[PDB]
């Protein structure tokens, strides 16, 4: 038998608590592949798989962690063999199937990936969903021309995980880095990661009237969304592309179209769930690549499973820096 | 002398007036290159030169006109000598600069193409600041992937000039093309375009709750924006594109960025006016060979410079269909 986080939901009062319990092999849903996970991470979306479901949780009870890396146990597909070292992020792992908060997991051979070469499992997942999403982010804006010295590119919700792998990569390429951040006292540490400006939350979270401010963006990795989003819009500059990412600061876009219309804006739609494998082994290459393992060391936050209950309440509230790596095999 | 369209503001009551009046070469502003204005049009952004202003119009007295096709006359710029053939579109020209409604308009070298060979300057009018629009946004989706044979192409305000264009480059293009309009007496018009649906505005012109409905739409040109815009964000299909071009139905966005987050949508920025000397060209020959002349000949409404207070105030109100053709020098 062994360990891992499950969900159980009261119907009567709704009540969802999450517990460490010991499951056996035959508890986990069948699948092509058996996984001894090593490490999963906290996204911002397991947080609410965690913790109230987000209306994303269909089955209960339920073992979340949308992201795992491991090794092989067994395989009936010829793509994995024992020992062979694998990453999961996405596929609606954690969602609508059993995911990476467990000792082992069974998922379907096309929801992998090898371990790409210069990391290795634990930091695969202080990469995590989010990382990964943070570098398809900075790849939709060099598709659409972004490259440096032509102005700050902005991350918003940088103390946080998309945030930071961002604000790393970003300025490893050689982009100056403006970070936005509602936790002033992460200016340090976001510093250390390549910002070159800090802005403050309530500089930048409140529409306006006016549809176009200046123009002073090259380019921008949203995490955050909602009013914050429309506000970016009007003052990007020419031309320049927003990669919408999340939405810590709401799901609704007051937007107007002008900045479309009057500087030919782009937001780009980045989704990480549903990337086609050829692109995942894209994405991760650039991210052994450009994303600095030192910057990355900086970012990890340890857990173990015990303390996933608390952390996805507390990513939820914003009060989470950097990336969490929960070593599925503690002690 | 020779005619223009001119008009007057009361800076007290600020009221404008539009007239034709008798110009001479020395009542226009000072330029490279004079051109013996043949055709202008109407765009949607004429009709607020017109007559209100729309904040555009700097300075009174004002000739109208963002769009002009004709022969140059005089030139001090070696790239036009009297004789050419000659296309403006943009540039500001009509907004704050004199512009097409007149026989004689003077405008920098720089703000000119070249005829194609396979269009006259007629030709080049019927297809207009709107039809050129439409073209880039079609440019704009195929290079996002677009291609025939995946679903339709929703294209918005179809009665309209971006929409009547577009319907007909995208079906010559052999794209299935979904029309939106409010005028339902204009089917058989769209269906000779090409359309091969016609969708009713009111289906598709207010929000909803929802922030995700079923994937329908493969790509759209939007001349509408609005609420219009914000419905169909939820409506695309995964990965799919919108190219954003007016704002008829509003300016407001009243979006939710779940569409670009979990789908991968792109909302694309369209922008005619400065578009650089090069990629004219360029989208100007996509036009000769992509839009069947039948076609634009179908959407054309003869008009003369005596016509234009009326016309502009119209398509203010949506009841211009098709493609206004001025031959400024009717008898
Ligand atoms: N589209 C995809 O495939 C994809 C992949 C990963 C993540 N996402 C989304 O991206 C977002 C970030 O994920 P994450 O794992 O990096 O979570 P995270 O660590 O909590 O990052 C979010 C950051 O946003 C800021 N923030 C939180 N609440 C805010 C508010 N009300 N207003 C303004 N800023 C706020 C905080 O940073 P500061 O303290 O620095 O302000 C917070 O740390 C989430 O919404 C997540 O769902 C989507
Ligand atoms: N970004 C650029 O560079 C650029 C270039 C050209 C045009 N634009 C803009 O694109 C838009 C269209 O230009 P256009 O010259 O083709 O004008 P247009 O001929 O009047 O076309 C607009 C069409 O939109 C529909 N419409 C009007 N009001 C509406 C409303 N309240 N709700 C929903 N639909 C409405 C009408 O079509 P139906 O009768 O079929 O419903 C109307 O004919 C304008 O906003 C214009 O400013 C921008």
């Amino acid at each position: 038998m062994f360990n891992a986080l499950v969900v159980d939901k009261d119907e009567e009062s709704g009540k969802t608590q999450a517990a460490v319990k010991q499951l056996s092999l035959t508890d986990l849903p069948v699948g092509e592949v058996t996984v001894a996970v090593e490490y999963s991470t906290v996204n911002y979306k397991d947080g609410l798989c965690i913790g109230p479901g987000g209306g994303l949780v269909r089955k209960y009870p339920h073992v979340p962690g949308i992201d795992f890396a491991g090794t092989v146990e067994n395989s009936s597909d010829e793509r994995y063999k024992p020992g062979d070292k694998v990453v999961l992020t996405g596929w609606r792992v954690g969602e609508a199937h059993w995911g990476g908060y467990s000792q082992k997991a069974n998922v379907r051979a096309d929801w992998l990936v090898p371990l790409p070469e210069g990391l290795d499992t634990r930091q695969a997942m202080a990469v995590g969903t989010a990382g990964f999403t943070a570098m398809l982010a900075v790849m939709a804006l060099e598709d659409h021309g972004l490259t440096p010295g032509h102005g700050p590119v902005l991350v918003t919700g940088a103390a946080g995980g998309v945030g930071s792998v961002a604000t790393a990569i970003l300025a490893h390429l050689g982009y100056e880095v403006a970070a936005v951040t509602g936790r002033p006292e992460t200016a340090d540490y976001l510093t250390s990661l390549g910002a070159t400006q800090i802005v403050a939350r309530d500089e930048i979270n409140e529409t306006v009237k006016r549809p176009l401010e200046s123009e002073i963006w090259a380019g921008c990795v949203d995490a955050v969304g909602g009013a914050m989003l429309a506000r970016v819009l009007g003052q990007m500059k020419y031309g320049a592309s927003v990669a919408a990412v999340g939405l810590a600061g709401g799901a609704g876009l007051p937007a107007t179209v002008i900045p479309f219309l009057l500087r030919g804006v782009n937001l780009l739609g980045i989704d990480s769930v549903m990337q086609p494998y050829a692109n995942r082994l894209r994405a991760w290459e650039r991210i052994a690549r450009d994303l600095p393992m030192d910057k990355l060391e900086a970012m990890i936050r340890p857990a173990t499973l015990s303390d996933l209950p608390g952390l996805g309440a507390d990513i939820l509230k914003g009060q989470v820096q950097g990336r969490v790596v929960v070593d599925v095999n503690a002690h």
